């Protein structure tokens, strides 16, 4: 099960090391700009896998503000054209090599074979951050199939 | 449930299969423009990666960089006994990292089960994919030491 070890890594690599002086970095950017960033790392999951190379082309509704200094990036959310939300938001990019997997012949690792490995490294990760709580309250998951789908409503729900 | 399968799969998949079917050309081009056509990947079983290769052993000197790949010579007595694209498998990294923390409850032992399990699986990957093994060499140590040795055993 590649999931275990791309969750591992994922944690002790990156999440570890930046949610906690990412409520710092929030605070700062806040007292510098006069309109308020929310307090935690909103993580997209996809369990299609599917990362694309800018977070603003999976939806229009989702427009980059700017960089949070110290690379994350902050997002205004929109619904019907008004300023629905404004969040710190970016992709479980280990998610890639199960899709590079999946579209490996050699792997022999399939769509379905994919689904089960995106869940299990969902699953995974919140079982690391239930045990580390300085992590836990800085970061959310937000874990979605597509079926007609706004990424910047699943999103928009998480924030309320 | 082990982590060496996630690391190693996503080490090939994420990197070596994108930078493996370009290097011999990479190489090539820079013996032209002035040597070893493979990149040698060190996979100290311990998971210690240092901040710059070269801080390991006296007898690593760096030369440049590959045009990010870095070219060493390797020393034998004062003299320059090799020339090759070398780096350490960085996903041992989260291996070191895990025997750190507390809650991951992985022992020392837990972690060298899980290097020797990332070599195991890096092979058996690098056995299915043409291009990568012939541009590879992956060289697996225990220290008891000379990092420079070792490398030059592979290099002959
Ligand atoms: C080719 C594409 C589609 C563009 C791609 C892009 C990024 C990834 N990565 C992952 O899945 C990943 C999985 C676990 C931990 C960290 C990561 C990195 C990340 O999350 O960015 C990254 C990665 C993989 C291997 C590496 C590496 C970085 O650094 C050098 C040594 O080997 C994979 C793919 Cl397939
Ligand atoms: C803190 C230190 C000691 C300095 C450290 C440094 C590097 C790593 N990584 C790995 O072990 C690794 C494992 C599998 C594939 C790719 C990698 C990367 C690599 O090989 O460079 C890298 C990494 C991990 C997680 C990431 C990421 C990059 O990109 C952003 C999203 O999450 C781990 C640690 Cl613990």
């Amino acid at each position: 099960s590649v999931a275990h070890g791309l969750a591992w890594s994922y944690y002790i690599g990156y999440l570890r090391l930046i949610l906690p002086e990412l409520q710092a970095r929030i605070r700062t950017y806040n007292q510098h700009y006069n309109g308020a960033v929310s307090q935690r790392l909103y993580i997209l999951l996809p369990l299609d896998c599917g990362v694309p190379d800018n977070l603003s082309m999976a939806d229009p509704n989702i427009r980059f503000l700017d960089k949070l200094p110290q690379s994350n990036s902050i997002y205004e959310l929109l619904e019907n054209g008004q300023r629905a939300g404004t969040c710190v938001l970016e992709y479980a990019t280990p998610l890639q090599t199960l899709f590079a997997m999946s579209q490996y012949s050699q792997a022999g690792f399939s769509r379905e074979d994919r689904l089960e490995q995106a869940k299990l490294f969902c699953q995974t990760l919140e079982d690391i951050l239930a045990d580390a709580p300085e992590s836990q309250n800085n970061c959310r998951l937000i874990a979605y199939q597509e079926p007609s789908f706004s990424l910047s409503q699943e999103v928009l729900r998480h924030l309320r």
